């Protein structure tokens, strides 16, 4: 069972600019999603701190990222906190309408789009390199679900009848034809290297065959 929901008209308006802007500086999409999923990590660290019992869904607080040529896929998997279906639903746990108002200013007045983090909608940044990302999240409060959307002004959500995870959020990046070296090794550690290096988790680059 799928339910199909029209994204807010300024979330649009925010994935429209990010898919059709001339910027070749795209490489900072990774950035965004490792620091969501870095903040996530501290979400359920804490929360573990006087309840011990929150990671009875799993004791790792990692991060991975893994490549598949084939699938033409690039997959950032976290066990943070996760997001129930509610928080799916409005946005991805962001306050993506506020903050889309914010960075859109910032534009006009001389800012550009790396800077998109710091309005916290840095997730939609992954459209800068994928045609469609799927969004797979387990939450304690809740149970396993799958969000996806190419754009268009609609995203999806459903129970996600996949392999399930524990505890934790996978986003999918199904990468556009002329962005597959965000697929290889050495340009993925290079941006890690470069962006990610005071990121307080173990970052874990998955290899191929
Ligand atoms: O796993 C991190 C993550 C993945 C996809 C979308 C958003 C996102 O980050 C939100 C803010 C941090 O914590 C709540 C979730």
């Amino acid at each position: 069972e799928v339910e199909t929901f029209a994204f807010q008209a300024e979330i649009a308006q925010l994935m429209s600019l990010i898919i059709n802007t001339f910027y070749s500086n795209k490489e900072i999409f990774l950035r965004e999603l490792i620091s969501n999923s870095s903040d996530a990590l501290d979400k359920i660290r804490y929360e573990s701190l006087t309840d011990p019992s929150k990671l009875d869904s799993g004791k790792e607080l990692h991060i991975n990222l893994i490549p598949n040529k084939q699938d033409r896929t690039l997959t950032i998997v976290d066990t943070g906190i996760g997001m129930t279906k509610a928080d799916l639903i409005n946005n991805l746990g962001t306050i993506a309408k506020s903050g889309t108002k914010a960075f859109m200013e910032a534009l006009q007045a001389g800012a550009d789009i790396s800077m998109i983090g710091q309005f916290g909608v840095g997730f939609y940044s992954a459209y800068l390199v994928a045609e469609k990302v799927t969004v797979i999240t387990k939450h304690n409060d809740d149970e396993q679900y799958a969000w996806e959307s190419s754009a268009g002004g609609s995203f999806t959500v459903r129970t996600d009848t996949g392999e399930p995870m524990g505890r934790g959020t996978k986003v999918i990046l199904h990468l556009k034809e002329d962005q597959t070296e965000y697929l290889e090794e050495r340009r993925i550690k290079e941006i890690v290297k470069k962006h990610s290096q005071f990121i307080g988790y173990p970052i874990t680059l998955f290899v191929e065959k």
